C-alpha cells in the first residue's frame, strides 16, 4: 500500500455558478511518494519538468492518476513537475484550474453560508493510500473582504476511506480507495444586496401603503395601479440583476409580498368605497386602517421570520 | 461477435438548453470484454491510465471505439484507464462530460416532463455485441430535490439492433451494431415559476378587472392603459427571464390573455358610455359586469385548459 | 483522375446565428476511393480507428484532405475510422460538428425561408474527382416540427467545378476542383412571435386609437403619453428578445408603425383642439375620427404590403 | 536574402467586437520561395499535407514561421499544405480564421468608417524579405449590401521594413523585417439604426415639446414627468441593445439633448407660472414658446453639428 | 545560479473583467541565459521555431520553465522561438496572451485608479536567478487615449525574493526564487459614465424637488408616485449596463440618494397636508420647502464626499 502525502494550494475561488452549484479553484497539487532509490545526475534531486514527464513514463517512472471526484469537465492544468530524489521518494507538483461542483443552497440569498469543496482520489488505485493532506488557504482572512464578494474562515481537511459496490472483477476486497476531502466555509458580502435591493425594496413596500392618505376613492384606487406597476418594474430589475435559480430567495419573497400588499389595499379601497348605504359611505375607520396593516404587515413580515 | 459488458455512472445531469434540446452529463463509462489471456507483470490485473493506453494501442492491443450517438459535438474525457487481466479479459474506464441532444417538449413549460437519453454504440463494429447494460443513477432521490431544478425517477435500460441500410460496401448482413440506450426520467421544480410568475401575473390579471369598480367613464378606460402598460411591463420581466422556446408555454398564454381581458374591457367601457339614449347612458348592467367577465374569465380560462 | 464517393449524414442543425449568418451542423462523412489492393489480416476489410489513422499516413497511405469551403472556424472532429479493402478500394468514415457559413436574409423574419448549405471540396487535388454525392437527411418531415424551431423539406445534391483563376505556379490547366454542394431547405416556426409579439403589439395599436372616444382634450393628449410610453416599453421588450440584425424586420416595422399611429394621433388631437372659431371648436368630425385612421391605418398598413 | 510572395485570401469578415477593437477574419494564406531543386517522386510537384509537413521539418525542410503581427490570440489553423515543385521553389498554402486587433473609433457610431487590417511579419527572420503581396477580396462590393452589417471598397496592399530598437545582442544591422500590411475599407450599413433608433428617439423628442401645447399649469408640468420617465425607458431600450463604448456616440447624444429638452421645459413651465405679479399670470407669451425652443432645439441641434 | 535576462513587451491591455477582477495581456516575452557555448551550423546565431524547440529538450537542451504567478488559466502561447548562439548564451522568445488576476478595487467606479501587474517566476528553479528586467509598454502616452477605455503613465520594473515555508522536501536553504514584477499604472475614462449617467441622473434628482412647486395635495403626491416610477427606471438602466460588483459604486449611491429624496418628499407632502389645524393647513412654509432640501441634499451630498 503506496503512502502518498498530498498538498493542495487553493489560490483563488471565484465565478461562482448558482445555478450550476459551481464554482472555479486555482491552486497548486503537490504530491508526494517514496520509490526505489534512483541515480540522479550530479546528486541534487532531479528535475523534470513539463513535455518531459510524459517522456519518464514511457520508461517506467510510475505516476498515480489523482483524480479530482468532484470536478466539472477537466481541469485546466498549468506546470507539471516532477522533482525525483536519489534517496527514491518523488514529487510531483503541478498548477490547476479547474470547475467543481457541490450541492449548494441559496435559498436564503442575500445572506448565504455556503462551503467550497475539493475532493481528491486515486483514479485506479485500491491500494494506494493518501498519508497526511494539507491545504494552504494563504488568503488574507481580515485583510481583504469587502472588496472581495466572499468572506472566509479556514481550511479544513478529511482523509477516509471510500466503498464501491461493483467495481472491476475482483473479490478480495478491492473496493477501498482513499479520498481526500478539503473544506473551505464561506460566508456572502451582503452590503450590495441591503443597499441597492433590500433597502429600496421596502421604501417601496412603505410608501405603497400612502395610499390611503389621499382623499378622494378614484385617487385611493387609480394611485396603486402606478404602484402595481411599480412593483412589477422593480421586480424586473431584480430579477435581469440577480442570480437565477429554481426556488424564491428572500428578496423573492419580499417582491411577492410588496405584490400582496398593493392587492390588498386594492380589495379594501374597492370595499370601503362600495360598502356604503349612500355610495360614498366610505368606512371612516377601514378608509382610516393607514396605520392598520402597515403595522400589520410588520405582522405579515415577522410570519415569514417564523 | 465480441461480447461486451457496459456500465454508465451518471455523476450529474445538468445545463438544459431549451432552445437546443441539449443537457450535460458527467460520469463514467466501464466497458469489459476478454481476449487472449496475457502475461501481466507480477500477476495481478495491469493498469494502464492515460497517455500510455495510446501506446498498448500501437502494439496491436485493440480497444473497440464506443460512440456515444447523441451528443453534440465530441465529450470531455478525463482520466482513461485500461486494466488488463492475465486471464484474458480486458476493462475499460474513463470519465466523460458531454452535451447530449434529444427530442424534448417543453409545451407546458412551467410543470415539464422531459427524460434523459444516452446511447452507446460501437463506432465501427458490425458483429461485436453489447452483451449487458447497467447504470448507476447514484444521484440522491427524495434528498436534495428541493435545491436541484429537476426532480427524477429511476435509471432504465435497454439494449437493442440498429439497422443502417446504406453502410460500407457490403451486402452479407453488415448493418447490425448494437447500441445500449439509457434512460433518466425526470420532472421540473415548479416552486420559483408558480410564486414568482404564475401568481403575480393572475393578481395582474385580477385586479386588471377592478378597473370597472370605478365610477366616471375617463376614469374607468383611461386606467386600463396603465393598465395595459403593465401587462407589456409583465410580458418582458416574464421573457428575459424564462426559456426561449419556439412555441408559446402556458405563461406564455396567461400573457395573452391578460392582453385580451384587457382589450375586451377596453371595448365594454368604450360601448357602455357610447351606447347611449343621452350621452352617459352607461348600461347599468354592463357598466356594472364587474362580476360578468371576471368569472366569465374562468370560463375562457378553463376551456384553455379544455 | 481519382473517384471519390462522398456521402453526408445530416444528425442536427441547430444554433442559427442571424447577426453572423452561421449555422451548426452534426453529422458524418463518408468518402469512398480505391487503392492499389492490399493484403489485409485475416481477409476481411481492415478496420483502423483513430491514432491509428495518422500513423498509416507516415506508411505511405494517402487519404485526401476533404475540406469544408464554408466553413467558419475548422470543425469538431469526433471519431475517424479507415475501412481498408484487400480488394483496393478506401473507406473513409468520421463524424464531424461545425459552424458553417451561408448568405441568409432575415428580412422577412417571423416567417423565414432559408436553406442550409454543405461544401466539401479536395483541399489540394485538382484531379482528384468527387463521383457521386449522397445525403441522408433522416429526420421527421412531419413527425415534430412544432417542437423544433425550424421545418425542413428534403436533401438536395449538385456536383460541380470551381475555377480559381489563380492557384499554384501551374497552368496547363490545374484550377479545376469538383466541388459537392448541399442544400437543405427550412422554414420559420411563426408560431411563438405570432402569439406573443405580432398579436399582442396589434392589439397596442388598436387600443391606441380608442384614444379619440375621451371626451375632454387634456385626457385625449395626456393619454397618448401613456400610450407612446407604451409603445418604447413594447420596442425593449421585442428587441431584448428578438435576434439582432442590421435591417428592420416585419416586427420591427410595426413598432414603427405604432409610433407614427401614435404621432399621428398627437397632432390631430393637438389640431382639433387649437383648430378653432371659439376655442373648444374641436371640429366634430375630426375629433371624432374614431373610425378615420383607425381603418386608414388598414391602408397604411396594406402599402407596407405592397 | 530569401524572397517570400505571399497571397492573402479574405474569406469573410465578421463579428467586430466594439469594446475591444477586435474583428475576425477568415480566409487562407499562400507563401512562395525557392529553395534547393528536389527530387520529387514521379517529377511533378509533391504534395505534403497535414500531420506531414511537422515531419518534413524534421529532416531538414526549413518553412519560415510568418506571424500576424495583429492577431489577439493565435489564429485557428485549419488545413496546411506543402506543394515542393522539383526545380526548388515551395509553396506553402493554409486557411487561417484568427481575431484581429486594430485602433477603431466609433464616435459617430449610427455612420461608421472602419478599416479592417492583417499584418504578416516574419517572427524571427531578419534578411527573409517579403517580395510581392496580393489580397483577392473575392468578397462582392455591390451584391447584397442590405443583408450583410458592412459595405466595402476595395484591397489595399503596402510592403515596409520595421525597425526594432531592442533585440538579441546583435550589432551590425539585424533590427529590420519587411512587413506586408493589408487594408479593406468599411462603412457601416446605418438603416437598421435610423429607422428603429433615430427616428422614433426624434418623434419623442418632438412630441415631448407638445407639452405646451396643454392648458392648465398642473397637466404642463406632471405631464413632463411621464415624458422624463420615457427618455429613461428610451435610453434604457437604446443601451441595452447598442454596443458598448468607452464615449458617446450621436444616439448617446440625442438621447442626453432629450434629457435637457425636457428639464429645460421643466424650467420654464415652473417658471411662467410662478413668474407672476398675482399667482396664475403664466407669461401668455412664454407659456406660448410651443415654437420658441422646438425650432430653438434645431439651433441646439445645428451646433452639435457644428 | 543561473542568470536570466527578462524582457516583457505589453502589445495590448484589455477585456477588464470587474467581478473576477481579471484582465488580459498580449505581448512577448522574452529570456535570455548563457550555456556552454555550442557549435552552431554556420556560425551565425541558429534557430529553432516551434515544432522543433521540444525536440532539442529532448536531446538535453535545458529550457527553464518561467511560470506567470498571477495568470488565471493557462496563457494562449503563439509563436515559440530559440536563438542559439555559438558561445553558448541561448535567447527564448515567444508571444503570448493570457487572462492575469491582481487586486482590484472599484469603489469609486465612474473613476477608477487600477493597475496592471504581471509576475513572472522560475516554476521549479532555486538557484536559476533573474538578472536584469525590462518592459516595452510601447503604448502612446497621450497620442490616443479618447479612442480607448483606460489611461496609462509608465512601465515599473521590481526584481525580488519570494520565500516559500514549506516547498519541497529540501531543508538547505531551497526556499528563495527571484520574481520579477511588472506593474503598469492606469485611470479610467470618465466620459461616456458622466455624460450618459452622472449627469442624467443628476436632472432626474434635480426635477425631483419640482414635485413642490405644485400646487394641490393629490398633485404634489401622486406625482412622486411617477417619481418614484422613474428612480426604479434608471436603476434598472444602469445596473444592466455597469459592471457588476460586490459593492456600491459612487452611482450605486446617487440611486440610493434619489430613492431617499423622493421619499422624503413623500413624507413631507403626507405630513405637509395632515399637519393641519383644520384639514388643508399646508405649513405654508413646509409645503414650500421648494429651496429647503434641494440644496439640504447639497448637505446630504456633500457628506457623502465627507
Amino acid at each position: 500500500p503506496v503512502d502518498v502525502s498530498v498538498s493542495i494550494f487553493i489560490n483563488k475561488i471565484y465565478g461562482v455558478n448558482t445555478l450550476e452549484q459551481t464554482y472555479k479553484v486555482d491552486g497548486y497539487i503537490v504530491a508526494q511518494w517514496t520509490g526505489k532509490p534512483r541515480k540522479t545526475p550530479g546528486d541534487k534531486p532531479l528535475i523534470v519538468e513539463n513535455t518531459q514527464i510524459e517522456r519518464w513514463i514511457n520508461n517506467g517512472l510510475w505516476v498515480p492518476a489523482l483524480e479530482f471526484i468532484n470536478v466539472v469537465g477537466s481541469p485546466d492544468t498549468g506546470n507539471k513537475r516532477l522533482m525525483l530524489f536519489p534517496d527514491g521518494r518523488v514529487i510531483y507538483n503541478a498548477r490547476f484550474l479547474g470547475s467543481f461542483s457541490n450541492d449548494m443552497d441559496f435559498r436564503l440569498f442575500p445572506f448565504d453560508r455556503q462551503q467550497f469543496v475539493l475532493e481528491l482520489e486515486p483514479f485506479s488505485y485500491n491500494n494506494q493510500q493518501l498519508r497526511f493532506s494539507d491545504i494552504q488557504v494563504y488568503t488574507e482572512n481580515i485583510d481583504n473582504e469587502e472588496i472581495d464578494e466572499w468572506w472566509i474562515r479556514k481550511a479544513s481537511t478529511h482523509i477516509s476511506d471510500i466503498r464501491y459496490d461493483h467495481l472491476s472483477s475482483v473479490q478480495p476486497n478491492q473496493n477501498e480507495f482513499s479520498r481526500i476531502t478539503v473544506r473551505i466555509d464561506a460566508v456572502r458580502n451582503p452590503s450590495y444586496y441591503l443597499w441597492s435591493f433590500i433597502l429600496p425594496l421596502g421604501l417601496i413596500i412603505a410608501a405603497s401603503w400612502s395610499v390611503f392618505w389621499l382623499e378622494s376613492f378614484s385617487e385611493r384606487l387609480q394611485t396603486s395601479f402606478t404602484l402595481m406597476l411599480t412593483v412589477v418594474a422593480y421586480a424586473f430589475y431584480t430579477s435581469n440583476i440577480l442570480p437565477r435559480l429554481p426556488y424564491t430567495t428572500v428578496i423573492d419573497q419580499m417582491i411577492i409580498a410588496g405584490y400582496g400588499s398593493i392587492f390588498a389595499a386594492i380589495l379594501l379601497i374597492i370595499f370601503a368605497h362600495h360598502r356604503q348605504a349612500n355610495g360614498v359611505e366610505d368606512d371612516l375607520l377601514i378608509q382610516r386602517c393607514r396605520l392598520a396593516f402597515p403595522l400589520g404587515f410588520l405582522a405579515i413580515g415577522c410570519v415569514l421570520v417564523i
